[PDB]
């Protein structure tokens, strides 16, 4: 007990060296595995029931998982770096008092573009991706809520709607986008842009930065309205066997030197205030990472949709198959 840790997380987030460092420091073996979406993570936790000590839901999955008895309370007294978290990302209605989730990574989705291949001024909004000239060229995120977010935004509906008529209208709108779609990728989304398989599509800010670090000219065009904002938080599954190890890993990732060093490698913003303050000006004011104020004001954080989540999934699965 607590000699190992079963950690299930998003791809891109933890460099291999970081896990080696954790094991070096604690003597705790990490059995690490990754996922590309909340929907894949969730389906896995439902099938297995137990088997994981840590999982990383986006904030729009936290309330659902708590209500379904899938999570357990996190002890803040075991997290010496809880004080380092930015208060602006804490104590939200999805998890009052952060009893079930700890802010870990926040990011945004815009339009990824290869500037050596295509023109920046030719795209300003999500709806521009529907243009006929993009036939068989786009990458979309492999994420039901993000893909529906862009169509709902295009239609002038809330990207967090629970209205089945609006969800169906977004599905019909997305069917018109499908001739422009080459791939759906949320696993290693920087890789199609790096390989030149795609020059345009949806892209996370972190993924675009990683592509730039490898020498590719991958920028982010921030849609004028409807830019997606999201946050991933760490949670402890209800059946966790290694609770002490789980808190040790959360605290290790909250450690400002770790959160800052990792942010510089993966290209994502951090909700750890102390770590954010350690970031160089070049990273902190990178326009493809941190959206301008107008983009923030006209964008939307991904929020829970309650039982309508099944409807988003059903239609997104239909889009991917047909
Ligand atoms: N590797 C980046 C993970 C982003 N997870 C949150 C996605 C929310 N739609």
């Amino acid at each position: 007990k607590d000699q190992e840790l079963y950690f299930y997380n998003w791809s891109e987030y933890i460099p291999s060296e970081v896990l080696e460092d954790f094991t070096k420091e604690t003597g705790i073996k990490v059995i690490y595995s990754t996922y590309e979406s909340n929907e894949s993570m969730y389906a896995k936790l439902k099938t297995q029931g137990a088997g994981y000590d840590l999982v990383v839901p986006s904030t729009y999955f936290v309330s659902k998982m708590r209500k379904e008895g899938m999570l357990q309370e996190i002890d803040h007294s075991k997290l010496s770096h809880f004080k380092d978290l930015d208060p602006n990302y804490l104590n939200k209605p999805f998890d009052p008092g952060n009893k079930f989730s700890i802010p870990y990574i926040w990011g945004a989705t815009g339009i990824g573009i290869n500037t050596d291949m295509l023109d920046k001024k030719s795209l300003k909004n999500w709806g521009d991706l529907w243009d006929a000239k993009w036939a068989g060229q786009l990458m979309l995120m492999d994420d039901a809520r993000e893909v529906f977010h862009i169509a709902l935004s295009k239609l002038g509906y809330s990207p967090n709607t629970t209205n089945p008529k609006e969800i169906k209208a977004a599905y019909r709108e997305l069917k018109k986008l499908m001739p422009n779609v080459l791939v759906f990728n949320s696993d290693f989304p920087a890789n199609p842009y790096l390989a030149g398989e795609v020059s345009l599509g949806m892209l996370w800010n972190g993924s675009a930065y990683m592509a730039r670090q490898e020498g590719a000219p991958i920028q982010i065009i921030w849609p004028e309205k409807g830019t997606i904002f999201w946050m991933d938080s760490i949670s402890i599954p209800a059946g966790a066997k290694n609770i002490e190890a789980a808190h040790k890993m959360i605290d290790f990732l909250l450690r400002p030197e770790n959160a800052a060093k990792i942010a510089l490698e993966i290209g994502y913003p951090t909700p750890v205030k102390t770590a954010h303050d350690l970031l160089p000006k070049e990273f902190a004011n990178d326009p493809s990472i941190y959206p301008p104020q107008s983009v923030i004001d006209n964008g939307e954080w991904q929020d829970e949709v309650g039982e309508a989540s099944v409807l988003y999934d059903e239609y997104f699965q239909k889009l991917k198959v047909n």
